[PDB]
């Protein structure tokens, strides 16, 4: 089996996410036409690129934006929070107002980054390099939604926060994780009501997105991570439940589907940085 | 000429020096070994430092700061030491638990969100023996600093000032030789010292809530190795006590340098970097 | 030609900046008398030093403090904020008060750093290494001031924020940047009034310094970067316009003039970490 191109490594991820084009938080920094053995990690910086070269890897795949147009255009993906809220019955105006804080600060952080820092190291090393973020989190989102829905839907109004956690614990990524699923707002024994799986929108929606879901009929919100001071502000105010599943464990759901699709295409994947 | 040390032996030297009976949760062996003769030790060790250790031909790496794995995961279990330290200076066990509750809740949330296997995955791919020793060495440094201050300020009684504690600490080579200086961000050097609590070896500094628990239960002077600048400003605005901030690296070196000398006596060569 | 010493690499920067002593945010970590091929980047840590060795570079130059006396003594350059405020008509006592919190917080952060971390790696690698920060930022500050003033002085009271931005967009660093110039406080259609280009004072002045300019006859303040929460706190109070030019594009104004002078002396500069 011939090695894959970076264009093919992107296509495999878009096919499974059902996306027609690479989203703004993902980029090819260094192209290649023949990758047989790649190193894949969630967080890749210059030290990990030097590591891949010492291991003799053909190229590197990262999950998190590593710079370039992925770090620069990252705030373009945030509008996906609006789609998820509207999907769950939050009014479009309420949903758009809720992300305005996160968007304003994400644009300022994007302008401030040293975008060419990790790509310049990849170019100097001649190391094929790309990050795939939103397509893999979208895959993860879909699995997590289907897993919870199939378990909580026959329960109806009897479903509790514990039942969505039990459903997520049927996934090997959560079952085998070193981390635990937490409930920083609300409790395990509280009614579930409607659940919103908020993942695959770039970053968690923090306080303001969870508040807008709680105020518009969605009692339980699920994030993969939350800022501690944002968890505390929501917890003291109450009005709903927050499930926080765990950054790495949650990312590995869509990432493991991808690694499997690469291996079937005959690419060897060297797992590291959380894989 | 002596045989190399195992990673188990490096842990046991630190626990014995610290007078501990169990390995604290903020210290872990990521990649084991039975024979280490030349090691690189640094306060902060990440993937770049492991790559360096391979370039230098080092047998193993000793970090001070948690580098992931169970050290980063279970770091919040060490924070209960802040309770025991507060209780020793007269804070009731419930008021001490109340004061650490916020740092404990946020630390649990921070421990869950880390990429625990990042630096350990690098050490395994490099097949580089690697471990971190945090709380045991901080506990060694805490006792040295308590004894130095107490031996200097106790004969002084009520005449002892904040300055007398600082002069005592300046007789330690880590502080006498430090590039940084000991600071007093709350209170002043000319204030009465009263009772002092050395709040080192409990994982991280206590911040605002812990310093306030000590100030409210008859401990006029609190000592940290570091403080968040916003936590210092909140304490300074309220007043009613002195805070001594000794300097992160220089304070970590008090316990670390005793450990390094014990390894060198067991014939282990230590390559010093990242603050050592 | 012939290779340059670390002392001559520093002198070229101080001559350009029209300075007579070395700013405390700039230091030579590992000396040398003969550097013919150097690597230069805005951010240089241990991984970048390992890269320089793989590429066979003679030395490394950083922009940002990389430890040692540069990180330790960085707060000393913040007095430059007071000199710029006083030069734009801000009363000396108000200028001194405006920088007090940033100074107090910078002294605490300086005491907390692992100063010998990156310098210890440079020494173990025997890699000549230095950082040049304030001198290059001062060259960039002067170029930006001259560019803006030439464009807006003929407009007088009719000059707008847009006119200062249009002037900056004649510089190749801003015209070619991946980032855009932003106006987080006020707007491009607002009167410019007096402008203060606040660059070359170590770091931006945040809320407290921009408030002091606004309250003392300087309607427009320019920073290369601002903390997002600081921009939001300034925006809620209004008072004037804030132009935020972009960290890397602005740092490159002084850095490109410096590189040009090294190349004229025959030194090869390997650009990376933003250059
Ligand atoms: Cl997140
Ligand atoms: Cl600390
Ligand atoms: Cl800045």
């Amino acid at each position: 089996m011939a090695g894959l191109s970076t264009a093919e490594l992107v296509d495999i991820a878009l096919e499974m996410a059902e996306m027609r084009t690479l989203p703004a938080d993902s980029a090819v920094y260094v192209e290649s036409t023949d990758l047989k053995r790649v190193m894949m990690g969630i967080d890749i910086g210059p030290a990990e690129l030097l590591l891949a070269r010492q291991l003799g890897c053909d190229g590197v795949i990262a999950h998190h934006p590593a710079g370039g147009s992925a770090t620069l255009n990252f705030p373009e993906v945030l509008t996906r929070h609006v789609e998820l809220m509207v999907e769950h019955g939050v009014p479009a105006t309420a949903a758009r107002d809720a992300i305005q804080g996160l968007l304003t600060r994400s644009l300022l952080r994007a302008q401030s980054a040293n975008h060419d820092h990790t790509p310049s190291v990849a170019r100097l090393l001649e190391m094929p390099f790309l990050n795939i973020h939103l397509p893999l989190d979208e895959v993860g989102r879909r699995i997590m939604v289907k897993t919870i829905q199939e378990a909580v839907e026959p329960l109806g109004d009897e479903a509790r926060v514990q039942d969505a956690i039990d459903a997520l614990m049927t996934l090997p990524e959560f079952a085998g994780a070193a981390t635990r699923i937490m409930v920083p707002v609300g409790a395990v024994d509280q009614p579930l009501g409607k659940i919103a799986v908020v993942h695959g929108a770039g970053t968690n929606g923090g306080y303001a997105v969870a508040r807008a879901y709680f105020d518009h009929g969605v009692r339980t919100v699920l994030y993969i991570h939350i800022a501690p001071e944002e968890a505390e502000r929501l917890r003291r105010e109450g009005g709903g439940n927050l499930i926080v599943t765990g950054h790495i464990a949650s990312d590995l759901v869509g990432i493991n589907r991808y690694v499997q699709a690469l291996e079937e295409r005959g690419v060897e994947v060297v797992r590291m940085s959380g894989l």
